[PDB]
């Protein structure tokens, strides 16, 4: 359990703290973008306006990810897709790929593969009555495993939290101000193949309001 990494060379990192840092990023559904304070803030059109917004570089696996995040307003869901690409390894956004536009079934039931870690889980009642983070693999909706989730409401916020994510091969591994929240090691042969390399985006359900700010891709050190 939480086997020890190290983050090694950075690979990319956004500051997140005005328009030009999501020049090229693509934003699918109905996604508002503001960078009040000099930090991102994305919220909604309409209060089903869900959507996925997308960094367009392509990720290596064997990764650290890292962000600074901050519920601003519920109810909402905010969700991190990682190791996206085509189911034939296409880039996710290659012209040959069917039309997304925020829609989840677009993104766990089409033709893309990716892994999704949902975390602030605060849209139905339900999830707001058992707080939790799930992670699960695509195409197919499976679900991989799960945590508590330690985030409060905004409220009780002491904004922003530090997120980390690594991803090396069968493994990944969330932590949010350094405690493990969840851990899985996929085998390779129970939902398909082992995910590699893939773009990052930021999912929210409306009318979620939330800020992030820099969010950086490092090498995983194992050791």
């Amino acid at each position: 359990s939480n086997a020890m990494y190290k983050e090694g060379a950075c690979l990319y990192r956004n500051p997140l703290r005005s328009k030009s840092d999501v020049k090229d990023w693509r934003m699918e559904g109905g996604g508002q973008i503001s960078f009040d304070d000099h930090s991102l803030h994305l919220s909604h059109v309409q209060d089903e306006a869900h959507f996925v917004f997308w960094c367009p570089e392509t990720f290596p696996d064997g990764i650290i990810v890292t962000w600074d995040f901050s519920p601003i307003e519920q109810p909402g869901l905010c969700m991190l897709f990682f190791a996206a690409a085509g189911i034939r390894g296409e880039d996710l956004f290659d012209p040959s790929l069917r039309k997304r536009t925020g829609t989840y079934p677009e993104y766990h039931s089409g033709d893309i593969n990716a892994l999704h870690l949902s975390y602030f889980r605060r849209k139905y009642a339900e999830e707001r009555a058992f707080r939790t983070c799930n992670l699960r693999k695509s195409r197919g909706f499976h679900l991989a495993a799960m945590g508590a989730d330690p985030l409060p409401s905004p409220d009780d916020a002491d904004s922003p939290y530090r997120m980390k994510l690594i991803k090396d091969k069968g493994y990944v591994h969330f932590s949010i101000n350094g405690l493990p929240i969840l851990e899985w090691m996929d085998d390779g042969s129970t939902y398909g193949p082992v995910l590699t390399k893939g773009k990052i985006g930021f999912r929210q359900m409306a009318p979620m309001k939330a800020v992030y700010r820099d969010f950086a891709v490092h090498q995983a050190v194992r050791r």
